């Protein structure tokens, strides 16, 4: 099976969010506060 059991590959759907674009989209996705506590 893929490696997400759920459904297809990682958080639902991929090239959606954060994951398949970080060299400025992960920093858009982390768009402020409240996302960790190391912030």
């Amino acid at each position: 099976c893929p490696e997400e059991i759920r459904d297809q590959l990682l958080d639902f759907h991929e090239d959606l969010m954060t994951h398949c674009g970080i060299e400025l989209d992960e920093d858009g996705s982390l768009d402020g506060s409240n996302d960790l506590t190391i912030r």
